[PDB]
């Protein structure tokens, strides 16, 4: 009904509660409840939920980090319909980089 699922909003809840929202279950977690990765019925088998807390090895490489270091990704913006391409990337050093194109772009916020 009312949660935080945005770039600055999630960045705040991150540096605030130092932990993704209680409604941020990774994708495998949604599969546990019965979710098809088709990305066309996520909220259908697990409505009121978000995908976050997944490791970000940098499939591309655009975050302030190096080999040996690991980043963290979280779902940004999500309501109903097919998943979206907006997601944030927080690092162990609290480095938050938002991406509005699927890890295709990164902006340093918090």
């Amino acid at each position: 009904a009312q949660v935080i699922n945005t770039f600055d909003g999630v960045a705040d809840y991150l540096q605030t509660y130092h932990k993704l929202p209680d409604n941020y279950i990774t994708k495998s977690e949604a599969q546990a409840l019965g979710w098809v990765a088709s990305k066309g019925n996520l909220a259908d088998v697990a409505p009121g939920k978000s995908i976050g807390g997944d490791i970000f090895s940098n499939r591309e490489g655009k975050l302030p980090g190096k080999s040996g270091r690991t980043w963290r990704e979280a779902d940004i913006n999500y309501t109903s319909g097919f998943r979206n391409s907006d997601r944030i990337l927080y690092s162990s050093d609290w480095l938050i980089y938002k991406t509005t194109d699927h890890y295709q772009t990164f902006t340093k916020i918090r």
